[PDB]
């Protein structure tokens, strides 16, 4: 027969071989869903103001190529998302600039297209004359791959109504064209498909395509006709300066993320370096009971980091589960082997998922989120950016900042992990904190399960499930007992449960920690 | 005057079920089922004493939902006020009525 | 009307066993041998949803194959949208049946 191998697949059924590609690349792995976490950042695709779900697999897809760092700053958030993601998946909310816009192709009667381009926020309205439109609703400028539209007429169904295919392509520079998507939809409310389903174009878009929307003029669909159409590309989409991005948006981004309707337990800075939304994405953790992991410019010197902490307005009692860090340092770039400066609070986040994933049954969130099995940091060469320049401990250490030492590897590790409470507290150290929220977390799950219900069944079911709760994490090594028995006993917990009203319940319940090992001393003898 | 009267707001969204179309109602006879299995508990007189909201007798079974006001917030002091009814999600992960207030303001 | 049928097309020569001339002749043996091989897998009620061709399956095994018509090329999707089917050339250098489509235009 035939031993020839074809490109692109098509209806027939056979083996496709597509031609060399010598610039791409492959990424693999599993998602843990173990914790999650969230951010804010700037990205070159993905739909913007809408939390995007990306795990290790689909993050180049979802979040496009990672941007030049010779161009402006915006290189930053995709390499801290690549920082974080190597652990866990997570969510992040896209942000964009005013200039940006989208492709769109107007249709009219006898299908005449014409070509335009809308900003993001403005909504699309439709002049006398004109009968359906198609946009890409996947925020993606088709500026370097070309996507381009082929109308094909099919057979009428049962009922008579006109229908037709909708076949979408993608070209690169050198000229190879891919398959995309192909539909079968129609201009009439009550089409239906072969299959079963309803073809109406909005519809169908909707419900089940990636990248194409559409929006119709209920005028002229009347009588609106559709001849074959070969190759309509989309022109005017493009991506704006995302070196200047105001505050409106990243506020904007950030009460997207507030609401989001998914749960995670941490929330990364992802390099913002912008006040207002580094205290509103503190407000989100102080709400949410969860953990922070912050970031400082890494351009600044020494001396000049310090106020800056402050500057940030996380200091004080109320963020007391939020940390600070800072990292003056070159290394090379994995995608452009150039010389880059970025930051740390991904590689916080990965420590402190790996300390969460010893324990299998609670957690174990005592495990702090430095160290050097834990918290390393792999860059290609790393070399300090200011020289002849040298740290004062006491003074990061009383400013709330977060230090850096070797490993026996050669390694940078981070070597402190200290939280924004000035109160001179057990509320320092990050451990402490994350124990009282999980248990925290638990008991409300706990009392939303058994939430409206009659009188005699309440309080023995909330004074059993949180004693079972409390020994679990007894058991799991969290609580100890307390450092003074005079004051205290042995127990490591109490517990009391007491009614107060026609309606209302009232638990509360303390606690011992566990201590960590921070400073070691050793003096030599000699005989 | 009208005591034991409930009045619901439900500004979500949700596929059909004849035909997946993605319409929008209101939540009557969501309510009244899960006052039928509270009274379904009791035999004898039949148990009128459990509130319809809860996490387990009230249940929303919808394809999926989406929020039609997204980054907005209701003030749920002034609905307790005004004697309206919230909707939220439960700890399963499906919607739940979460409060069952009547028409009477004293 | 009839949608279990199916039709085939297999320009072709081959050396006969009997005579051993060159003859042309039809595909429907193969394909009903390959079903019944596929029907033979599961003893309890049969096992008829293994498809009629592929490479175990469906062989066709000819002294000597050559293409009755030369210098000629199909059009695969011309056939695929009228109801034909195609043949292949297995690992072992013998043809193969490389499609199973039946005469439902829906």
């Amino acid at each position: 027969s035939q031993y020839s191998i074809q490109q692109s697949l098509g209806n027939a059924s056979g083996v496709a071989v597509s031609p060399i590609n010598a610039d791409a690349t492959l990424s693999t792995g599993v998602a843990l869903n173990s914790s999650l976490w969230a951010g804010i950042g700037v990205f070159a695709r993905g739909k913007p103001f809408t939390v995007l779900a990306v795990t290790e697999s689909n993050y180049e897809d979802v979040l496009g190529e990672p941007l030049k760092p010779s161009s402006g700053s915006q290189f930053e958030p995709i390499r801290h998302v690549y920082e974080a993601i190597q652990q866990t998946s997570g969510y992040v909310v896209r942000a964009v600039p005013d200039d940006a816009k989208f492709p769109i192709i107007m249709f009219d009667e006898s299908g005449e297209p014409a070509y335009s381009a809308l900003p993001y926020g403005s909504e699309i309205e439709l002049d006398s004359g004109e009968a359906f439109a198609i946009y890409v609703d996947d925020g993606d400028p088709c500026i370097s791959p070309t996507r381009e539209l082929t109308i094909e007429t099919a057979t009428a169904d049962s009922a008579g109504n006109e229908r037709f295919l909708l076949k979408l392509t993608q070209t690169t520079s050198l000229g190879v064209v891919t398959t995309l998507e192909t539909h079968t939809v129609s201009l009439a409310e009550e089409a239906k498909d072969d299959m079963g389903r309803l073809c109406y174009l909005p519809t169908a878009l909707e419900a089940r395509s990636k990248y194409l929307r559409a929006v119709v003029n209920e005028e002229l669909i009347s009588t609106a006709k559709v001849t074959n159409k070969k190759s309509l590309a989309f022109t005017g989409g493009t991506n704006g300066d995302q070196s200047k991005i105001s505050t409106a948006a990243y506020l904007r981004a950030v009460k997207v993320l507030n609401n989001a309707p998914y749960m995670y337990t941490a929330v990364l800075g992802l390099g913002c370096y912008d006040n207002a939304a580094i205290t509103a994405l503190g407000k989100i953790c102080a709400d949410r009971l969860i953990d922070g992991f912050f970031d400082v410019k890494p351009t600044l010197t020494y001396a000049e980091a310090l106020p800056a902490v402050e500057d940030t307005g996380l200091l004080g009692t109320d963020y007391v589960s939020c940390s600070v860090y800072h990292y003056p340092f070159s290394c090379k770039d994995k995608w452009t082997q150039s010389r880059v400066v970025f930051g740390l609070s991904g590689v916080a986040y990965a420590a402190k998922a790996r300390g969460v994933k010893k324990n299998s049954d609670v957690g174990g969130w005592h495990y702090s989120p430095a160290g050097e099995e834990r918290a390393v940091i792999a860059r290609a060469s790393i070399q300090p950016l200011y020289p002849e320049d040298t740290p004062d401990e006491e003074a990061m250490v009383k400013g709330r900042l977060n230090k850096v030492s070797v490993g026996t590897s050669g390694q940078m590790i981070i070597d402190d992990a200290l939280t924004c409470c000035t109160q001179d507290n057990y509320l320092h150290f990050q451990h402490v904190p994350s124990l009282m929220n999980a248990i925290s977390r638990f008991f409300v799950q706990l009392a939303r399960q058994m939430k409206h219900s009659p009188d005699g069944i309440t309080a023995a079911g909330l004074t059993k499930g949180m004693t079972k709760l409390l020994d679990r994490f007894v058991a799991s090594g969290a609580l100890v007992a307390p450092r003074d028995p005079d004051a205290d006993g042995t127990e490591p917990y109490v517990l009391k449960v007491t009614q107060a009203e026609f309606d209302k319940w009232e638990v509360v319940w303390a606690c011992c920690p566990t201590g960590v090992a921070r400073r070691i001393q050793g003096v030599p003898l000699l005989i």
